[PDB]
């Protein structure tokens, strides 16, 4: 029916190499925002997109509210305890942030009111809790707040004997702050004012003007990300310098006045590590002489001085650990599986934890005091709703805690499998796939395929509520655990980036033609989604493999990817020569542009597709999709949807948009269900 939108072709060419790419939309980008043919562009498509899914109005209501109808309206966080305070996080159906309360730990009847976001919000467009910490002492709140949309934190400071504020503001921080031991002095980062790249500490007295706050460290190199830590001893807060490849850990003295900051490790490009401190030694996680890390102790610094805990091994990525009196819990993947194995500091005793699921992730939860036997950890399958277990170390005791509840669920009216792919290289690519039982025969049921597969990112298998409005309908939905994640270590992800970033679609491809093969879904109904670099995977997909997919849904997409990679001006690009590669370099920008999905978009028929991108936000900036959709209907020899949907939004006004999320979730739905039926 309709004659969808025609974006004016102005041709600008860029020759790199010798190379010439003639860039007929190049003008969709403008970073002012404001140039008036982008908006009429952007607008028109929204109508476009608006009037083309008129029609499923009804469908996205109905999952809407089953959407809704899953959750319950009153969450109380588990209460955990730090320094003798309990701590609670709670939300009521009336109101649109938490409420952040706490007691002494040896009351149970009143609770104190912390922070109330609701009261925070008033009188402001936006609020974004980035963080929240009371002071050793008990006596005053650090809080990082966003009121303006922008990931630039303001840092306010509350005395809770008379709930009175200070004065002061920290602005343009990352929210990243430390308490001196003290309880008046805290570290915090500053944001380049031009890039907000993380760049700077700061020592800051608690009530006084941040014209006097001392700039204790400056990052010279912006791929470095600036983070502080403070080490579960208290003795130090860590400046923790990092890029994709290499760390810098620099020590602050918490508890003496005047603190500069001690070397731990220079950087050496390809050495990650990250430290802890406890019982009076350094722990070290470091992958000096393995990729999948290793795990040190050191009474100092020097690298030659760390003693072997736990070796590299091939066949185990260690992901990171947590200290306790009597034991190390060190956090695992091994044979695609997520594992947590214990070791007692004194009998060297190893315990792993036992699961009895195909598809489950297990992490290290929120573990704040150090002088216990009790672990807290979660678990997640993608047929159990999301658990928090707290084990006794040392009796073996495992007490559920907290469960996330759905309602309308029953959890035996599901089946998941575990199933692995050789690849067209012979290598095996793991796949975690669910669906409902009552509607599963063999090559009928529509295939819903996600993947990510970039940074070393997992797409780990876990419970999704809003998943069940596809299982319900017959989907069977399928994680690809594709090459650039990390599901199978660091070999995985670096097997799927720079030079072999093709083995991720390659992977995906796979999975998809070994399911059908083997009669998982029906040939005629394949579907796929995948967001940011989920989206550069759709995009190349669909170039690469055009018949394999009836419908796509493409989030916030990297598809202009030689382009962006050529220009330091774009948010992203100086930090992510160690992900796609630097394509000044002619080795780079030629296997860059074998992928990059808007210079192979060719005259060929694709899939239905839906395409998502934000105009005032950031991540991929929204010309990319923008000028994707221009360039695939200019040249798409099929009549199927394709469909580009702009958040025109001045931000996300309500936590980063809940209700917001669910209402695009049920639009994305709606359009694959209508596919399917």
């Amino acid at each position: 029916h309709m004659t969808p939108p025609k974006a004016e072709k102005r041709p600008y060419p860029i020759t790199t190499h010798g190379d010439t790419r003639v860039d007929d939309y190049y003008w969709l980008r403008d970073d002012e925002r404001t140039d008036p043919q982008v908006l009429d562009y952007l607008q028109a498509e929204n109508a476009f997109t608006d009037a083309a899914l008129k029609p499923q109005q009804a469908l996205r209501e109905t999952l809407y509210e089953e959407m809704v109808a899953r959750e319950n309206l009153y969450f109380q966080s588990v209460p955990y305890v730090r320094h003798g305070y309990r701590y609670q996080t709670r939300f009521e159906p009336g109101n649109e942030y938490a409420i952040y309360v706490r007691q002494p730990q040896a009351e149970s009847e009143h609770w104190d009111t912390l922070i109330d976001g609701n009261q925070r919000a008033e009188q402001r467009e936006f609020y974004t809790l980035g963080g929240l910490e009371v002071s050793p002492d008990n006596q005053k709140l650090a809080v990082a707040e966003d009121f303006l949309s922008r990931r630039q934190y303001d840092i306010r400071f509350k005395n809770l004997s008379d709930d009175s504020w200070t004065d002061e503001v920290l602005e343009n921080t990352s929210g990243s702050f430390e308490w001196a031991n003290d309880s008046a002095t805290v570290y915090y980062v500053r944001k380049h004012a031009k890039t907000l790249l993380p760049y700077q500490v700061y020592r800051h007295v608690v009530g006084t003007d941040p014209q006097l706050d001392e700039l204790i460290y400056e990052e010279q190199d912006d791929t470095f990300y600036v983070g502080l830590e403070k080490t579960t001893s208290d003795r130090f807060i860590l400046i923790h310098l990092s890029s994709t490849t290499t760390s810098e850990i620099l020590l602050l003295d918490a508890d003496r006045a005047d603190s500069t900051p001690q070397m731990f490790v220079p950087r050496r490009k390809d050495h990650e590590y990250g430290i802890d401190h406890y019982h009076q030694h350094f722990y070290i996680r470091s992958n000096k002489d393995g990729k999948n890390f290793g795990l040190y102790q050191s009474e100092q610094a020097d690298e030659a001085q760390w003693q072997t805990l736990i070796a590299p091994r091939i066949e185990v990525m260690l992901e990171g650990f947590s200290l306790f009196r009597d034991w190390l819990v060190v956090e695992e993947r091994s044979e695609g599986l997520t594992q947590l194995r214990q070791i007692h500091w004194q009998s060297g005793e190893v315990k792993r934890i036992a699961f009895d699921d195909p598809t489950y992730t297990t992490w290290l939860a929120y573990n704040p005091e150090p002088e216990t036997e009790l672990l807290r950890y979660g678990y997640s399958s993608m047929t159990t709703p999301t658990t928090l277990y707290e084990l006794n170390l040392d009796s073996d005791e495992r007490v559920m805690l907290k469960q996330q509840e759905v309602k309308n669920f029953t959890p035996e009216n599901y089946r998941s499998e575990r199933v692995w792919v050789k690849a067209r290289d012979g290598v095996e690519v793991p796949v975690s796939l669910v669906y409902r039982h009552d509607s599963f025969a063999r090559g009928t049921n529509p295939l819903m395929v996600y993947g990510y597969g970039s940074y070393g990112s997992s797409m780990d298998p876990a419970f999704s509520a809003s998943r069940l409005s596809l299982l319900d309908r017959g989907f069977v939905f399928v994680l690809a655990h594709i090459r650039g994640g990390g599901e199978l270590g660091q070999l995985w992800y670096e097997d799927g980036k720079l030079f072999k970033k093709q083995n991720t679609f390659n992977d995906f491809i796979d999975v998809t033609e070994a399911l059908i093969a083997q009669g998982y879904g029906d040939a005629k109904r394949v579907f796929a989604m995948g967001g940011s670099a989920g989206g550069l995977l759709m995009g190349a997909v669909i170039n690469q493999a055009p018949e394999l997919f009836n419908g796509i849904v493409a989030q916030v997409p990297f598809v202009d990817v030689v382009t962006t990679m050529l220009d330091e001006s774009i948010p992203l690009t100086t930090g992510e020569y160690d992900e796609w590669g630097n394509p000044n370099q002619q080795a780079y920008y030629d296997y860059i542009l074998q992928y990059s999905p808007y210079d192979q978009v060719k005259a060929q028929d694709y899939p239905h597709m839906l395409v998502t991108t934000g105009l005032h936000d950031s991540q991929v900036q929204y010309w990319e999709p923008a000028k994707w959709v221009a360039k695939l209907r200019e040249l798409k020899t099929d009549d199927r949807q394709l469909l580009l949907y702009t958040d025109m939004d001045s931000g996300h006004g309500g936590k980063s948009g809940r209700f917001k999320a669910y209402e695009d979730i049920a639009l994305e739905y709606a359009f694959i269900l209508a596919l399917a039926e």
